[PDB]
């Protein structure tokens, strides 16, 4: 059931649910093994990441425990400072957790970094990164993620978590929007 308008503001279909589905599959034995009986913690970011984190720890086989944290960066023009605001952190301490952060999409790096170096600080056995997407050619800061589900060129994506102006969250593909649909 696809009859939605919303579909017709798609230039192009990335990763259809199925696609997605393997990912989390693949991405998903990889860390059981990776994880098996440690003090694994999944961490999501806010709003987006929720629905890619919801299907891959699925796929987790293995205990873990799962928090949250709200953030919201400064920017100077449209680029990130790197200073971040926390508006929700953790509600639970990961001192000697193995900590796995779970992204939608990797791109700046920018916030991502000052997460990271928030949560290093904390006394974390680990802390990795699992992201769905990767545009791997925007990198600003100097951070990769061992896990990666899909490396894509810098094109404006919607889905599965990814919005334009709070919208397409609830598709459950990744795909292109119209240039029609964001341009001014």
């Amino acid at each position: 059931e696809m009859n939605s308008v919303m579909h017709n503001d798609l230039k192009e279909v990335l990763l259809t649910e199925e696609d997605i589905q393997n990912i989390c599959k693949e991405l998903g034995a990889q860390l059981t093994k990776d994880y098996q009986g440690k003090p694994l913690v999944c961490v999501g970011i806010l709003k987006g990441s929720a629905m890619f984190m919801s299907d891959l720890i699925k796929r987790i086989d293995t205990h873990l425990s799962i928090d949250f944290m709200d953030v919201s960066s400064y920017h100077g023009g449209t680029e990130s400072t790197g200073e971040v605001q926390i508006i929700k952190d953790l509600g639970s301490s990961i001192e000697n957790k193995d900590v796995l952060i779970i992204e939608d999409i990797l791109e700046t790096g920018t916030t991502l970094k000052s997460i990271t170096e928030l949560l290093q600080s904390r006394k974390v056995n680990s802390l990795e990164i699992v992201t769905l997407l990767d545009k791997p050619n925007r990198r600003k800061a100097d951070i990769e993620a061992k896990y990666v589900g899909k490396k894509i060129p810098d094109e404006f994506v919607v889905g599965y978590g990814l919005d334009y102006r709070e919208l397409y969250r609830n598709l459950p593909y990744i795909g292109t929007l119209k240039p029609e649909v964001y341009s001014n």
